[PDB]
């Protein structure tokens, strides 16, 4: 394995070290508003050395934006591709390139066998040819790479099924920058080129000035340079026609052909195309082929791209007769016409690169090698795309639950093989495709319309209920007897509880469990853990009464702690946010310990009396004047005080000390060790009353967020010996501190109600010493080094923070872990700070055409780590990435793949089972099953289960990696036939493995493995 710790990769652009040299100057560059005025040498080009031109014919459709998927479909889409099929069926010459496959499964579907017939030939042929490939074109700034590879994996598999295909180049043009996620990915499952385009304006020019806006694109720990992928970046403002022929959008819009005659549309430069004649072919390729060759001028080869398609064009007959009929006039007379030196024809993505390469090979170009990330995204002027890391943050949540439940649901059935009429595979299509339309760079990014929103958000629900009943099957047949098993397909055998999702104070719909001591006396709960090593996980229910006990199903006792339900509520009269207290529900905690992969079952058992191994929280409440609190048959008096000062401390964990207003003021790790300062604070930020305005896209506040007057909040203390919390009802936000033993939780419950223009952030103040260096993680995968740049206005300085963040300096680092992505940036040396919700009045210009104004509830959770590095063996200050403790990795873990709980839904389970997977290894801390997935149907002779294998690269920091089992995921199911390395789509079998094993990968690999099974 390379080390991926203590080498520095040499690389010639390395995107952090260009950004401290850029100066970022937004000049005027003329007919090129942020270039220069390029110029060429006529003699470049001769009879010897042509310029070969690709014209390459597209249509960017999303799958939800302004319309829902089904609306741009109907209205739109269907249109385009039954336009498309006719087309380039009458037309053998022309091309077109085609992304989303979530609409071209739908459309051929509903072909007739004669068109499918068509289609197939159309693609086999290479006139139509599918670029990436994804059900979607999907964000990169807010999606978990799990689902960035589960959408890929739902387009190519559809693709391969259908069409015979696997596309090999990207095309990504629209989402709001982009990650280095994607060459990784891509990288793993079988591509060869990928092409981008929304880059910051300044970085465009940067590369164009040295052409290197093709280049090798690696990790930025790749020392060998094997994840490298080739990538090619557009150079202009947009991927319209008029940015797209060459530098002088007033010229390239006079070659848009739908811009005159009767379709409606227009050129804003005020020139119009005309067509293309013989009194005019040559006055018009004189300006065409000098903005081709002024753009030739930026690329290191004679191969030219240029794209030639805009939002949902090729709707119409009339619009491919125009575009076509008069390219070819012009491709007749340049081709033509010796003094041009130029091959011109339309062409596909993939003709483009195969030609690059072939230039390349016969010595025309060396590219060079490219680390980095291109966020945050800027189109013009100061407008930073940092708005859409928060926007819509309820869905971006519901992103991160429904993520989870199809690992767990695909998992949980992958151990048997199904009989169709369960409707296992159609439950987990449907819930794998609605996850994947969500990372269209319109869903998870928050930028689509309100009535769309709603589509989403109903589809993920849809995709929920599917995997809970997925679930729920595959956990009655793994736990019960198989003389009893005798399954009803369509029953609910248990019911799912998430104390996370939607969250009580959300949605109050957790079920109580009811016991009575002489009617149900006790319930069977079972806990799943997806992840492959064993997991002891404190776990919580609710109860109808506070005297319940805890046992194994072998009857062994499990230490309980019961604390009442608290709900917040606004007093109209006073103003303030209080707690109310359940008389009626009760929280029975207690620690699950669960298999690798596994389930565990324990008992809830109703006593007269507290019994013997169940303790009762404390609860103090800590306000002013206070009134009576009762909470039923719980059996501790609440506690009241005046606004003080606490400190709490859960088993040998660290001590946390709290301000009057409830926020954390301090960490003390051990007994022995200094009280380190940790203030949480909420601050807001408002928007500009002249001048651009903030929306769903844009961040632009009016200057450094303010201070938020809390006044006297009312402050809930709840002590336990397993749990304990300190809650408090901010305005805007009840903000939660949970401590379980280790690395607190906080939660907050986030309503900004109807505070129009503000953005409500969450800061960390600390005096650790990290100046201007902090880290954020790219797509949940790799933790980037950012530098916080002065001459750079604050919404530049912030980050998607998908999965975490940490800043540190030579003794301290504080880490925080998020289960949602969100904005983030460190404004300020020893900070953090994470936007929490964002409400907008304005629209900022960039096509929705609405602000953000629907705001809802929503439920953030975050782990907190405070630890010591002096004794870490650390990158060079040199390296561009940081990684994770193993503490800091269980704390993400614990937010991402938290344990899944089913309640037994009947009275009795005959033949209930204790344990599931009990021996299954139990395997290194950094190695992780990120997918397992039965791939095929039960009618299938040869069973095949696929596996994603990922190995994070953790912080080494002394403490030997205790005793570990050698995971071989081959071996997981009986009857091991085979064991392939595939791509990470499970598309291509890369080798057959030695003794039916499938190896462990290298820290930051991503390995994807098949066994067949007789
Ligand atoms: C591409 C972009 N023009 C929009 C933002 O400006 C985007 O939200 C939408 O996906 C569109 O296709
Ligand atoms: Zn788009």
């Amino acid at each position: 394995c390379q080390d991926v710790v203590q080498d520095v990769p040499n690389v010639d652009v390395q995107m952090l070290e260009l950004y401290d040299r850029m100066s970022f100057k937004d000049i005027d560059g003329g007919v090129w508003k942020q270039g220069w005025n390029i110029k060429y040498d006529p003699l470049k080009y001769n009879a010897h050395h042509k310029l070969k031109v690709f014209v390459v014919p597209h249509s960017h459709n999303d799958p939800g934006w302004i319309q829902t998927f089904e609306e741009y479909y109907q209205h739109d889409t269907k249109h385009i591709l039954s336009n498309a099929l006719r087309h380039l069926h009458d037309n053998p010459e022309m091309k077109f390139i085609w992304a989303e496959i979530s609409y071209f499964a739908r459309f051929y579907h509903d072909l007739g066998e004669n068109k499918k017939l068509q289609m197939k030939s159309i693609v086999k042929n290479g006139q139509l040819e599918f670029v990436t490939g994804g059900w979607v074109m999907p964000d990169e700034a807010n999606s978990h790479w799990r689902n960035v590879l589960l959408q890929l994996t739902e387009g190519q598999t559809w693709l391969k099924q259908f069409m015979n295909v696997t596309p090999t180049a990207s095309w990504a043009i629209d989402p709001f920058g982009h990650s280095p996620t994607m060459p990784y990915i891509l990288q793993k499952s079988g591509f060869k080129n990928m092409l981008i385009q929304r880059t910051h304006y300044s970085v465009k020019k940067e590369l164009a000035q040295q052409r290197q806006l093709e280049f090798l694109w690696r990790q930025i720990w790749d020392n060998k340079g094997d994840t490298a992928l080739f990538t090619h970046m557009m150079p202009f403002y947009s991927y319209d026609i008029p940015h797209t022929c060459g530098p002088d959008p007033k010229v390239c819009c006079q070659f848009d052909f739908k811009r005159m005659g009767s379709f409606g549309l227009s050129c804003p430069w005020k020139v119009p195309p005309r067509t293309i004649s013989d009194q005019n072919v040559a006055a018009r390729s004189d300006l065409l082929v000098d903005q081709w060759k002024k753009k030739a001028e930026l690329y290191r080869t004679n191969v030219l791209l240029i794209p030639l398609g805009d939002d949902f064009r090729f709707k119409q007959n009339t619009e491919w007769d125009v575009q076509r009929v008069n390219y070819e006039r012009l491709f007749e007379h340049i081709n033509s016409q010796a003094h041009f030196n130029v091959q011109a024809q339309f062409g596909t993505l993939q003709e483009y690169f195969d030609a690059v390469h072939q230039a390349e090979r016969a010595g025309q170009a060396e590219f060079p090698t490219l680390s980095g990330d291109f966020f945050t995204y800027a189109d013009r002027s100061d407008n930073y795309w940092s708005g859409y890391y928060t926007s819509r943050p309820y869905h971006k949540r519901m992103d991160r639950v429904l993520m989870h439940y199809v690992r767990a649901a695909e998992m949980l059935s992958a151990w048997h093989s199904w009989d169709g009429m369960a409707r296992i595979e159609e439950r987990l299509e449907q819930a794998r495709r609605e996850l994947s339309l969500f990372q269209h760079h319109d869903g998870i990014t928050g930028t689509a319309k309100t009535h769309v929103v709603v589509d989403y958000e109903q589809r993920m629900q849809e995709a929920l209920k599917a995997c809970q009943m997925v679930m729920q099957q595959s956990v009655y047949r793994l736990l019960t007897k198989p003389s009893i098993y005798s399954p009803d397909f369509s029953f609910s055998y248990f019911t799912l509880d998430d104390s996370r999702w939607p969250g009580s104070g959300v949605e109050d719909s957790r079920t109580t469990i009811i016991l009575g001591e002489d009617i149900l006396p006790s319930k069977h709960v079972v806990m799943h853990n997806t992840l492959p090593h064993w997991r002891e996980q404190l776990v919580d229910f609710y109860v109808s009464s506070p005297f319940v006990s805890v046992t194994d199903l072998a009857n062994n006792p499990v230490e309980a702690q019961v604390s009442p339900v608290w709900s917040w509520h606004h007093d109209t009269l006073t103003k303030t946010i209080h707690p109310q207290g359940s008389t009626t529900k009760y929280r029975i905690i207690f620690k699950a310990r669960v298999p690798p992969m596994g389930l565990a079952t324990y008992v809830l058992t109703i006593s007269d009396s507290k019994p013997e191994h169940t303790s009762y929280a404390s609860n103090l409440l800590l306000r002013k004047n206070p009134t009576s609190l009762p909470l039923g048959q719980y059996p501790e008096d609440v506690k009241f005080g005046d606004p003080r000062e606490i400190s709490l401390r859960v088993g040998n964990g660290p001590t946390l000390a709290f301000s009057e207003q409830g926020l954390l003021k301090s960490i003390q790790l051990t007994q022995d060790s200094p009280h380190v300062p940790v203030h949480f604070k909420f601050l807001k930020y408002g928007v500009r009353s002249h001048g651009d305005r903030s929306g769903a896209y844009l961040f632009l506040p009016n200057g450094p967020a303010s201070p938020v007057e809390l006044g006297q909040p009312v402050v809930l203390v709840t002590k336990g010996k397993l749990e304990s919390s300190v809650s408090v009802g901010l305005p805007s936000v009840v903000h939660q501190t949970i401590m379980r033993g280790g690395a607190p939780e906080i939660r907050n419950l986030v309503d900004i109600g109807s505070l129009d223009n503000t953005e409500i952030v969450m800061r960390l103040e600390t005096h650790i010493d990290s100046g201007d260096i902090f880290y954020t993680d790219l797509n949940g995968l790799q933790f980037i080094k950012r530098r916080r740049l002065d001459k750079l206005p604050l919404q530049a300085n912030y980050y998607p923070i998908p999965s975490g963040m940490f800043i540190e300096d030579a003794n301290t680092r504080l880490t925080l872990l998020t289960g949602q992505p969100l904005g983030g940036s460190s404004l300020a040396s020893g900070e953090l700070e994470i936007m929490q919700d964002r409400r907008l009045a304005s629209d900022d210009e960039r096509g929705l055409g609405q602000g953000v104004l629907d705001n809802k509830p929503v439920l953030h959770i975050y782990r907190l780590v405070l630890e010591k590095v002096n004794n870490c063996v650390r990158p060079s200050e040199l390296h561009p990435a940081g990684y994770l403790t193993s503490a800091a990795h269980k704390a993400s873990q614990s937010l991402l793949d938290p344990l899944d709980k089913f309640i037994f839904a009947e009275n009795e389970w005959i033949g209930a089972q204790g344990q599931f997977g009990g021996d299954h290894p139990s395997a290194r801390e950094d190695l992780d099953v990120s997918v397992m997935r039965r791939l095929t149907k039960s009618s299938a002779k040869t069973q095949r289960v696929g596996y994603v294998l990922h190995r994070t690269n953790l912080m080494q920091c002394g403490t030997p990696e205790e005793h570990t089992q050698k995971l071989d995921v081959c071996h997981l199911l009986p009857n091991v036939a085979r064991c392939e390395r595939t791509t990470l789509t499970f598309l291509q079998n890369l080798e057959h493995l030695d003794g039916m094993v499938a190896p462990e990968v290298c820290p930051m690999e991503t390995a994807a493995y098949v066994s067949s099974h007789s």
